[PDB]
Formats: C-alpha cells, structure tokens, sequence
C-alpha cells in the first residue's frame, strides 16, 4: 500500500528486508 502511495517507501524496504 505504502509503495503505491506517495508516502515514504520505508515499509516497502522492510517487506523485502533491509
């Protein structure tokens, strides 16, 4: 969800790892 939104992609990084 975060990835799609303009918000920070921090969460996305966690999903994959670091």
């Amino acid at each position: 969800v975060f990835a799609s939104l303009p918000g920070i992609i921090f969460t996305r990084s966690q999903k994959e790892g670091l």
